[PDB]
């Protein structure tokens, strides 16, 4: 590091409390300003856990973890490694939604870049304000679709910070080449622009031209300072933006969108995974979506990805997707509209014009069922039932995030199957014990298994862009991962308590797929991919700060 | 800048002096630290040749423009960009050599990296310890062979010092991207072992396998931190380490040695310009090297490649040229040793054996000489004589420096031939007058027409390895610039005055050349190349420190 | 020390060149970027000694240790302490003449706090700007009467700079605790006025309101940042400031007026070393002034007080001293004004009134002459031979600065009066051999023995203001110290060679007399002045910047 002192315990990139050595403390001008006592990173994380025991709610406990990484970035991440499973609802999902919602109320410190509308033609100098000289992974969003609670402005910025915390605390990439990014042009939310408390600019959502000249100016200066290659990652934007940017940029830029391309692979893995339990024809297999946005129409392209490279034309495979949206199901002609990506999916009308998703499950008697509205608990105890009487082993996923806007609960789905169904949610729910001794463990289908290790890869090889290639590969490692026994649990993903090393081999399985096919630019090419990834993880271990002293011959 | 008051000052980087505007000193917190006075670059650049002209000694001259690097760096490059070609002999050879021999009586700041061998195993420690941390150049020298001076250790870090301002001053290479670096692993000069104000270590010579390792560690350190695409240039190394090193990093890093393949391109250069006087064929000249170490091997293996270029083969080319060293005529079979490189120049014995230069000329009767020996004045009147009976366009190359060390000076070949030689020297010469009122103006065989525009090039197309064929490219392009009437004057190279130019214009050469042959790599390739260098050099001209101020709407 | 790495080297307070240990680079982030030789501040001293000696004119030599100081503080005033006598005339009168006169030419670094006319209203902004906290000792200046010189405006900043080298190369008092300041409403001098080097305002002085508020705002501000005791001593201001500020400060601040009151102290002591030698009557002593102005009135006054600490009374004392301005000599009722504090050294018009200075030696037949004019030299050869002539052992004070200002050399005072007379200047000369062999050496009557000793005192008692007593007492503890044997050489002042040693002989007594006459506010009352204030000066070796490492127990 370049200072000493005080400066060294302000700054929680280099903070350790207590466990500052004695020969640091004196030789780096800390002795005094810290007690006598000398700890080490287990007595703090101790210190920590015992202060979590005691904690009440979900809320509260983010306000404690989250301000550590505010404290003492070190252990913050100690933290995490300890128990990434039962913190991953309080720092991620959906305890994460529930701080955003809430964003201006507990607000503290901030986290990460503001850029506003306010500040365009000067984007460029709001960039040049970040401290950190090497960023390589953006995580940015505008605040419109947060999560399944919509439009929160400023007050999305939770998001950003979360999904980086993940890049390290999964995948291992220095928090210091991440950088969290909000772009505020206003919010719609009604309730906000009347709390004396919102974080953003207090109007409308700028929707003219200026908008997209923002986003541009954005894109220009991110890359100008830290590079052309550098990742970023679109993360809760609306439906129309969402798509448009990720076009107009995916091959000028090294950007993807998580809710539209990390969904797609994830959800796709699930279905690898039941696939390899249910064993049945993909002549057999017709699929309906709750949902026709972002995560269902990325789902959806992925999904005939997969069917094309198993034989299927592209036209017979997108015959065997359905979708239901809010003005129903659909069709050609219908009285709403379909945009540019919903048509390749709109077929002509059935027998019947199914009125509620519970007609159309027996009209068009879908084998799986993949919810993604965001919009509460539309897959009812008749859905569920319906697709139990026309399927053996029916797939469902709800996939709405956070817990309340959830399709349906494990719960629901195992007990009005008979135990038949093969369930996966974005939100997390535990064990499900049936009034029969059986137990069925439910797999995650959050794309948190996906961006971590897809974004370590694309990283470490020099990327310059990606193609839905990568996310197809992708899903193909996550559920290769899956062992039997896990499979028996109903597990449709491994384990979340292993995410860690889940995240490093999909890395590692994505790196050896972007070498072989020319999209690596990291030279000389490592001999042993696997090798590479692992040596290049950044560890939460504290590293001495002391200068390198000797003795001269 | 991150920085604020004096600092700002007291780092040369950023110090204008009285040049900092008024609304600067203000929000930067200088008021009160500068005069009332308010100043122009312009000004100051007054105030700095008002001072030189009442200087006498070139030393002198050397110290007070040399301490401007350290005090005010914009200013500095704006001084030397003022009139390059009468600074050029104080800044650069031959005042430069002066300063090496002296390094120790007139020292008063460090500048650059000193890597010494008792650094061993901890040289990682010290490039960390460098300020800068984007460095895309590197000028490293370990003192063994000071241009003909000798070896001087430490006191020759005067020469990548020397060479980095023409970097910056040439080819608007950023000079905050530029680093020094000497190795000190000891000296051999009895002197300096004795000199009280000696600024390496007191020892000789460490040749054994921690040289080679010291030098090893260090191309890794370099790399390691600022990319293996940095730019390594190896100057004044003795004789045997300039090749192994040259061969052994040459493939692994973006590394070339500028007395080896910056001056072969420079005298290839002179030699095509030659070609347009006396239009001799290739089948034609017949040349001669007053020794055969590492400028004349590597001009020799230049030439042949020209003419491997233009119909002859290498056996046949590499024919026409000879080499006589300190131990006389270099032929099969001799007694002296025959290294690896002088082996496809070591010919037959002749009818005869030269005893002398002299003599080698008169029985292998060259139409080139090409001077490389820095020994002295070996290009004797008699010498000069009979290349002059010999040939009727003789081509007489000195390029040996400093001045001294030249193989003759520019009034005695012009005069010995009654002007029909074709001249160039290492070290600058004035106009010469004869006696008959003729006027010829000698150009200058030296690497500084080389090394800073292909560095620009390599850098800019972020370039991982350096191929002699750069240099026959770079060469060409030099010569392409020598417009007619120049060649009447009886110039074989463009005026020194218009070196930034030239050097721009080499630099599109090469990077043209370097993508047309897929050795670049920044990506997207550039439509207009020339647009494309022109618009990435750096400037002398202040920048505004004001931090981006405006209203919000 | 509370920075590391570069910073410590750039800044000439802690900047120690390759004095830094091996120890202090490799814990202070230094190793590489010094050379691997280890110096002393004996090798440095003896580098600089070396070049000093080639230099050939006092402004080059100037330019070069002045230099130094802003590079290696430390360094700078070993250097001066190595020999103070010869560096003198080159760091002080008359060469810091010179370099004012040439401030813009030779400017290179800015020194000191500048405060311009245009800042008023905010000059406690610029006053904060300073980078030292805890500032005990200013000089400032306007300079409208720099030496002899008259009005240079900026380019007077030279003088409080160099008296403030000679607070700490004369009495220990530390650098970082001493601010040059200089006040700049603009100045009148044309020839400034038009030259575009001119550091300053373009502007003639601003005599308004405006002025008395810029230098009360400038008294207000310094003391609010470093305490109402600060030591203000103010340097060459105009005669119609230098009073009239003195009078208004020294009851509301700790200030005095240099060449007032420390003129005074010096010229007085080298009378009272002159009574020495002459052991004449007071009633006999009849004391002509050249000129009658700021230090004229200053020493007058000062000689009024130790004739009346004598017995006479103030009126009879008064009566013995005359002056003769520009307008001739002062008498009651003359055209010419006379102001207040001339009032009691005019006299009724004499039988006849002397229009010359030489007719006003023959007629009023003084004793004593005291040139304090700054015109030239108005001592003439018939001056000092009608001063032989009257008087046995003439004494003659030729005090104007800088030597061309002086009223006589030194060869002219003893050559002309046979070696008869008592000499002693301003300026230096070197000592005088007449034919028949005898040698005389002249002392030199500058402020520079008063101001070091007496502002030490002042600052280490805590003192809240300067009555003329302390100057008194200043007078006598000079002349105190003078042994027999250098007054036997011609000597009324000790040798300039032991400057050090004489000053801290003065801060002693001047420091008991402080506290003796409760003037003195320093608790507790240190017994032993002695020891008090040779503890506490500040020295010139290495101090060592290793952070304190030691184990526990
Ligand atoms: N678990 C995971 O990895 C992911 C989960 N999601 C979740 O999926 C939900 C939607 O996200 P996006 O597709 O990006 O949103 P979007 O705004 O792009 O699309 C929403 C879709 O739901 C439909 N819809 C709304 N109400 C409906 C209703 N009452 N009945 C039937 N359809 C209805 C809309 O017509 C629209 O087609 C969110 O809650 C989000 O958190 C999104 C990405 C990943
Ligand atoms: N745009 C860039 O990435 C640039 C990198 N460099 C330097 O090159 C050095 C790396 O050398 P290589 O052996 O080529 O790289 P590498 O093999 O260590 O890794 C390749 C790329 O992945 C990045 N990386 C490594 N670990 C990372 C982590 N844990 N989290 C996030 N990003 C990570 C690196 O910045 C590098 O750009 C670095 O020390 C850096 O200072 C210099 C200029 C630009
Ligand atoms: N391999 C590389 O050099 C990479 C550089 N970057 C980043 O890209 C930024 C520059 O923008 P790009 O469009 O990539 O490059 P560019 O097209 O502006 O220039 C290409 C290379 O030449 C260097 N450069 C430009 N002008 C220079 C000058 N006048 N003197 C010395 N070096 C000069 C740049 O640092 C860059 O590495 C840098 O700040 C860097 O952090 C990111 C990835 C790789
Ligand atoms: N102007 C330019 O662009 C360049 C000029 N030079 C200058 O050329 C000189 C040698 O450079 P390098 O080839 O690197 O040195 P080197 O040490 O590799 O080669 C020296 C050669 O000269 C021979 N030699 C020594 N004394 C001799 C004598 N008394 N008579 C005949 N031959 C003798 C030696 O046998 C040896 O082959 C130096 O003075 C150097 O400054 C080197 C590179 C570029
Ligand atoms: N970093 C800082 O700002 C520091 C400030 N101090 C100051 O020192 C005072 C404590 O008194 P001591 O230092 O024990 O001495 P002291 O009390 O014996 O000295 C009396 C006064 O003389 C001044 N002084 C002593 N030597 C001086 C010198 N060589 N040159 C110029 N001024 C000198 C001191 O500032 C002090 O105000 C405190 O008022 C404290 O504010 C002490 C250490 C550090
Ligand atoms: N050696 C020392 O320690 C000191 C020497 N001086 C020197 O004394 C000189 C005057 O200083 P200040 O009293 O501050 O100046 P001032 O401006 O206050 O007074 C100058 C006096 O000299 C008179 N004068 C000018 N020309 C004269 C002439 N042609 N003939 C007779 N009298 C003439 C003026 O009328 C005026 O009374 C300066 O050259 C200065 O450098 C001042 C302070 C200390
Ligand atoms: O530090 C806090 O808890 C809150 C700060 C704020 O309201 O800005
Ligand atoms: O001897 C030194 O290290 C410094 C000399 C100077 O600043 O002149
Ligand atoms: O003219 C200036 O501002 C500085 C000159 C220098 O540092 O030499
Ligand atoms: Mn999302
Ligand atoms: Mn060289
Ligand atoms: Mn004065």
């Amino acid at each position: 590091i370049k200072e000493k002192g005080k400066p060294l315990m302000l700054n929680p990139r280099t903070n350790k409390g207590m466990a500052f050595t004695l020969q640091e403390r004196q030789m780096l001008g800390l002795q005094g300003l810290l007690p006598p006592k000398i700890e080490t990173q287990d007595i703090q994380a101790l210190r920590f856990h015992r202060n979590l025991k005691k904690m009440t709610s979900p809320l509260e406990k983010y306000i404690y973890i989250m301000g550590i990484q505010e404290r003492n970035e070190k252990l913050f991440y100690r933290i995490l490694q300890d128990d990434i499973e039962s913190l991953m609802p309080i720092v991620y999902t959906p305890t994460v939604g529930l701080a955003c919602s809430q964003y201006g109320h507990i607000f503290r410190r901030p986290k990460g870049l503001f850029i506003s509308i306010s500040d365009r033609g000067h984007v460029r100098s709001i960039v040049d304000n970040w401290p950190e000289n090497h960023v390589k992974a953006v995580v940015v969003t505008d605040g419109e679709r947060i999560l399944g609670l919509g439009d929160l402005g400023v007050y999305g910025m939770g998001i950003p910070v979360g999904k980086l915390c993940l890049y390290t605390a999964c995948a291992g990439i220095r928090p210091d080449r991440c950088l969290p990014v909000c772009i505020d042009v206003g919010t719609d939310n009604i309730a906000l622009l009347k709390d004396p408390f919102y974080m953003g600019l207090y109007q409308k959502r700028d929707r003219t031209q200026q908008y997209d000249d923002l986003i541009d100016e954005f894109m220009k200066a991110i890359t100008d300072r830290y590079g052309r290659n550098t990742l970023i990652q679109f993360e809760d934007f609306g439906n129309h933006n969402a798509f448009r940017f990720l076009r107009k940029y995916r091959e000028k830029y090294c950007t993807f969108n998580d809710d539209i391309q990390g969904t797609a692979a994830v959800a796709l893995a699930g279905l690898l995974a039941a696939q390899k339990v249910i064993s049945k024809p993909i002549s057999e297999h017709k699929i309906l979506f709750l949902g026709a946005g972002e995560a269902a129409l990325g789902i959806a392209n992925l999904i005939v990805m997969s069917m094309v490279e198993n034989g299927l034309s592209e036209q017979e495979a997108q015959k065997k997707i359905w979708m239901f949206d809010k003005y129903g199901l659909l069709v050609k002609g219908r009285k709403a509209k379909i945009d540019s990506y919903q048509e390749p999916f709109t077929h002509s009308a059935p027998e019947s014009i199914p009125d509620t998703f519970e007609d159309a499950v027996n009209i068009l008697k879908p084998s799986t069922i993949i919810g993604v509205a965001g919009a509460g608990r539309l897959f009812t105890p008749d859905v569920i039932r319906a697709m139990a009487s026309i399927n053996e082993r029916p797939v469902i996923f709800a996939l709405s995030n956070p817990t309340a806007q959830a399709e349906c609960t494990a719960e629901e789905a195992y007990t009005l199957t008979e135990g038949r169904c093969l369930f996966a949610s974005g939100s997390p729910f535990g064990p499900v014990k049936l009034t029969d001794g059986r137990v069925f463990t439910p797999g995650q289908g959050n794309n948190v298994y996906i961006f971590p290790g897809v974004a370590l890869a694309v990283i470490l090889c020099n990327t310059r862009h990606i193609s839905d290639s990568v996310f197809l590969e992708a899903a193909k490692a996550l559920t290769s991962q899956l062992t039997d026994e896990e499979l028996a649990q109903g597990r449709l993903y491994p384990p979340l308590a292993n995410i860690q090393e889940v995240s490093i081999n999909i890395a590692i399985k994505v790196t050896e797929y972007l070498y072989a096919n020319k999209m690596a630019f990291r030279y000389p090419e490592p001999e042993d991919k696997a090798k590479y990834v692992k040596e290049r993880t950044w560890r939460s271990e504290y590293d001495s700060l002391l200068p390198d002293v000797y003795e001269w011959p």
